């Protein structure tokens, strides 16, 4: 196997994926999806086009094998597959979402991950809730946001499932997920917002950790949600929000001269709090 | 982190071990030269291969059992309990082990109560709590003194069948992982231990009770390390250990010292110094 830390990537590198699971959005998303704040009307056709372009980046441009689950009109939030599963190595934790009406989304995700021959562990404890959006996996450990959607028991079950990794919790403000203001932008590199709320969470995370991470600080918390991938024969890749959406944050990502930067629009789904990480579950099948 | 260690205390075996060491059953003749080579290989794993600083105490021909240092001290974090062994004739071994642990700058607590006995072989430390076997060598008062010494950790007792120590059929094989034998006795003791603790331990069950005695270490730049008995000695138990794909497995022969009931944990005291 691999030794040392050199090179631009290999089949066991941090952020390597081979597969992605996504799910189409239903027409009912526009009116019936849950959302943290009143806001502008969702253009569902535009949201569909943006989702289609995002899937095209993962599958066509970057070469992942993409499993596209069909929309369910009775599950308006079903596009946000990250909340229903957390995958680490060959094990998939099927979560118990904090919003009870999203718990129906679990079935089809579990089916897809079984077909990919992952080891399946299910949250069934009636006292446990966990949204995948509250989970930051750094490659070395997990941080789990304690929010209105994820509680202490859910974090405990995650820690029981991925026993080989440290798990620590951090309080998250109401209406937010942990990854509403952070994500990994590269090996040992955490993208983080500049708000007092985001900085308070980062401090709690870094004081719980036995490691020192580097930071990529962006002026817009929402734009700290990005997707880092290590892609064969391409190397470090970063999907990030567009200059048209967050020009001041795009200026920061543009400094990453050793990344392949891919701007990806999410402006319509953001209206129902959908960001980049929310729309896929990434899997490394070795 | 569970299983961290920086130092080990061992003691050379005397020529007198062959005929004069205590043994629970008549059996084969001990090949003392072979036992010495096996002991040297064991010490080589701890010190040279794994990088522990090993304190090697000299043999005493008048103390035929002195190689079995585990029985005379229990070390938890910065505190050493110097035990009062159940076999009176082994109580002379205490002096030199106390001296060695003093030089390692440990806090020393001595079992001196004339009503108390405890062998270190009867003590299983899981990382979360202690289980203490009540055997022919370890009694209630000894276990109470251990609980008073390690006040940060829960302690519970479990009865052990005559002629055994608790770790004659169990030991820690990793974080939250108890290696355990399959005999009536072993499974009865395991059931009592689990009934006494809320914590759910994982089990590594082996068909040979003796092969459940192993040494787990967490070594920097290596990770999980496990010293276990060889396939030549216990092939059906080695097959169970070979399944631990995230452990660095180190087979270690102890066939000669097993004739005088000496297993893997018996021959060292492990210490984590910061
Ligand atoms: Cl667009
Ligand atoms: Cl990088
Ligand atoms: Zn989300
Ligand atoms: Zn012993």
């Amino acid at each position: 196997g691999p030794l040392g830390a050199a090179g631009l990537g290999h089949p066991a590198a941090f952020g390597r994926a081979t597969h992605a699971v996504v799910r189409a959005l239903p027409e009912s998303l526009g009116q019936h999806a849950l959302r943290s704040a009143k806001g502008e009307e969702v253009d569902v056709a535009r949201a569909e086009r943006q989702h289609q372009l995002y899937v095209g980046v993962l599958g066509s441009k970057l070469g992942l094998q993409v499993v596209e689950l069909p929309a369910d009109e009775s599950l308006p939030d079903c596009v946000f597959v990250e909340d229903v599963a957390v995958v680490c190595e060959e094990t998939a934790l099927i979560t118990r979402p904090g919003a009870p009406s999203r718990r129906k989304e679990v079935d089809m995700m579990k089916e897809a991950l079984e077909k990919l021959q992952l080891n399946i562990v299910e949250m069934k404890d009636e006292n446990a809730t966990l949204d995948g959006g509250d989970v930051l996996f750094t490659g070395r450990e997990f941080f789990v946001g304690l929010s209105k959607r994820t509680n202490q028991r859910g974090a405990e079950i995650l820690a029981d499932t991925f026993k080989d990794y440290a798990v620590s919790t951090v309080p998250v403000a109401d209406g937010l997920h942990l990854k509403s203001f952070c994500s990994m932008a590269g090996p040992n590199l955490i993208a983080i917002g500049s708000s007092e709320s985001a900085q308070k969470a980062l401090k709690i995370m870094q004081q719980m950790s036995d490691h020192r991470y580097d930071k990529l600080t962006v002026p817009d918390d929402i734009a700290a949600n990005c997707i880092y991938l290590n892609i064969p024969n391409k190397g470090h890749v970063l999907l990030h929000r567009t200059p048209e959406e967050y020009p001041e944050s795009a200026k920061v990502y543009e400094k990453l001269k050793d990344h392949m930067l891919i701007p990806v629009s999410m402006s319509e789904l953001e209206k129902v709090d959908g960001l980049l990480t929310c729309c896929s579950v990434l899997i490394n099948k070795k």
